[PDB]
């Protein structure tokens, strides 16, 4: 997980409220959810990986080894199941909730940090950068 | 659970620095974690629990089943492993690492949230209302 620890700021996204539809997020929470600007601070200790985001809609923390399946509370408040895999050099995320699922992955592009979170074919796209 | 879900907020400390130098917690941090006023988020989500932690000093989150040993990243940096219980209505914590142990217990008294936190007979004592 070299390549992801550290802080990131977020720089674009695109297809956020789409993405967010998809999932199943109230009306209201979109609009709350969109206007935050989160963070992500990853870092490691020794086996645990742990990926905070903080922002003015909800501070989350998960805390994982990777390829070990566990209980997440989403930010929007969905109980998942998930696990998370370094894959072709990215850390990728699989969450499932419902007989639904929806991938996350977290991969380096040049000095950036690109997710793509993933939903029926819908594509939300959000670029960090090292703050 | 039902009593402690809600969003705290620290009224009273008593001998946080002592309990934090019988821990091992390095003058800085100590310093640092003195001077913030942490909230605590207690919520309840199916059979998962989660208690949030926000301050200056760190934003933190546990989630946990009840009597299910987890791993855990303490705001001070250890890794360590813990197990929450109720007992006596109290949620009773004990965090284990590199053959010591601290005990943090969380219990109601009155309309107050009393949480002590005892390592090797040195026992801190914070003290939250409801926000």
């Amino acid at each position: 997980c070299d390549a992801f620890v550290g802080t990131w700021k977020l720089v674009s996204s695109e297809n956020f409220d789409d993405y967010m539809k998809e999932v199943g997020v109230g009306f209201a929470t979109r609009k709350v959810a969109g206007m935050a600007k989160p963070n992500m601070i990853i870092s490691v200790n020794g086996d645990l990986v742990t990926i905070r985001s903080e922002s003015t809609f909800k501070n989350t923390e998960i805390s994982f080894k990777l390829g070990v399946e566990f209980d997440e509370i989403t930010a929007d408040d969905r109980k998942v199941k998930s696990i998370i895999t370094l894959d072709g050099g990215a850390l990728v995320q699989v969450q499932k909730w419902d007989g639904k699922s929806t991938t996350i992955k977290r991969k380096r592009d040049g000095d950036k940090l690109v997710v793509e979170c993933v939903m029926k074919g819908v594509t939300s796209t959000r670029v960090y950068e090292r703050a």
